Formats: C-alpha cells, sequence, structure tokens
C-alpha cells in the first residue's frame, strides 16, 4: 500500500504527522499489513491549486491508496470505514470533508526489493 | 470525477482559472455531472521537472481523470473529444499539446461523505 | 508512456537528468518505443512529506508508469527488470530503494494529439 494524501497546505501541514499515524494504524488493522511499512506521500497544496465544491470546508482531504490486487471486498470496505471513523474521532475531519480512493493492479505491474510483485 | 492537471508553471498558472471552468463544462456536458461538483487539483511544474518530447510546445498539458466505473464507453469518448475541442477553442492549446487519461475503479473502492461508494 | 518519479529533494534533484536518461533507455528497450516520446514528471519531495520504512535510505525512489493496455506481461516484467538493473548500475539505487508501478487503462480512456486512443 502506497498512500498519497492531498489537502490545503494551511490545514494539512499541522495535522500531517498525526494523520499519517492514524492512516497507517487503519491500514494495519484492516489489511493486516506490517507495522513497519508506512509509505505515505503528502501534497499540501495552495488554495488556488486545489479546488473543490462550495459544499466542503477548507479541511477537505483526499486519500489515494494504491495496492496489489487480491484483497477482499470486505477488507477494503473495512479500511474505508475505519479511516472515516478514526480520522473524524482523532483529527476532527468530518466525513463530508474526507475522500478516499483505492486503486489496484495485478502483481506483475509492481516492482520492489529488486523483483516483480508476482514473485 | 477527480481531475488533476499538470503543466509548466509559466504556461499553466495564467490559464488555470479558465482551464478549470472549461474542463468542468465538458465534464457536465458529457457525463451529466452536477455543475456544483468541481474537484480539480493543479500541478504547475518547473521546467526542469516536466520533460516532454520535442514534438510538444511549452503549452503541453496533461489531464488525468479518475471516476467510478459504470459510465458507457461512448460517454467517456465524448468527454475526451469535448475536452480537445473546447480547450483548443477557449484556451488555444492545440490537440498535439494536450493529453488526457481516464481512470476507473469499482464503487466500493471509493469513500466519500462518510460511506463507501455503494 | 507517462512516467512520474518521486524522491527526496536532496537525492532526486542532483540525479534527475541521469535518471530520466536511464528510464527512457529501459522504456525504449522493453517496449520498442521511439527514442522521442519521453514524457517524465519529477516530484522532488521534502522528507517531512515523503515517509517510508526505516530500512530504506534517502535514495528511495518511486517510478509510476501509465500506459495503454495491450502490452504483454513478459514485456512489462522486462521493463521492471531493466529499470532495477540499469538504475542500480547507473545511479547506485539499490533494489530495496526503488519501487515501480505500472498502471494501464483501455485505449479509449486516453486522448493525445486530438484523437481518442482507440483511434
Amino acid at each position: 500500500p502506497q498512500v498519497k494524501i492531498y489537502g490545503l497546505d494551511s490545514h494539512l501541514n499541522p495535522q500531517k504527522v498525526r494523520l499519517s499515524e492514524v492512516i497507517h494504524r487503519c491500514v494495519v488493522e484492516a489489511l493486516q499489513f506490517p507495522k513497519n511499512k508506512r509509505f505515505h506521500r503528502f501534497f499540501p497544496m495552495k488554495a488556488e491549486d486545489m479546488l473543490f465544491s462550495e459544499d466542503r470546508s477548507s479541511a477537505y482531504t483526499i486519500i489515494e491508496i494504491t495496492m496489489m490486487e487480491g484483497r477482499s471486498k470486505e477488507a477494503k470496505k473495512k479500511l474505508i470505514a475505519l479511516l472515516f471513523k478514526h480520522i473524524e474521532e482523532e483529527l476532527g475531519i468530518a466525513g463530508n470533508d474526507l475522500e478516499i480512493f483505492i486503486q489496484e493492479a495485478p502483481a506483475y505491474h509492481f516492482g520492489f526489493r529488486g523483483m516483480g510483485g508476482d514473485e
């Protein structure tokens, strides 16, 4: 699981370290993924650059998760639900201000540790 | 849909307010999406960081669109053609200098407004 | 193909001209692409913004490749292998510090040069 997090710089920079902890804790609980392998990329953006609907507040945050094919529908749905529940409880970002997107690809589309993902 | 737009800072920064309006106009027109749900992220790059082929002018722009699976092939194809037509017309960006990429995923791959995309 | 390259600023900025060369060489070799058609976007990142596991070093680099569907698995695996080999030889980025991700979509999901990708 590679995670990219996008948000307005003034709201996201003060929450970065905590948001990262909460995200990884959810990933580990929902997907049983090693505690060690936190791979997060944060993109604090200016207001001119990150545009969203009038409906949302300045706390509007996008979380993009990429991972190898093969986890169950149940496990992904649980990841989403955990992230909404703990990010609101722990960081105060309401459900309306939070967007989550999971992307998959076959194992041989990945490379790491010197070899293909299908090995 | 979620839209990300990449281009050279010096070309993209003066055009971004009107590029965003035009992109959304095409999204509304081809996908019957609500006029209110405009979700755009711009990424003006330094010239050292965006490298393209000599076949492209400094206007070269990349538009990446992510949406839930389910739309027809014909609607997605309409969205592409409309974006080419109207960005040419409204902004002067020729078709050779514009690249568009659509990405889909199942609905349960999305979370928004506190519930999954289902 | 479209290529995005992420890495910590202190490592990526000095190396991105050579890394762009080496990447393009491997793409042309594994996919018989033209020697033109190099499309590369670099994202030199702050270490507060690109977090990775403790066993990785500051040379940790992510290469994201977007391409039209239709290439064989053998060609995509060759591309992965060539990138691990030539980037390690040319820039000294060890296999554990290099991560590669290919993403595909139907040809009609693309536009370039004013036409749809399936035209």
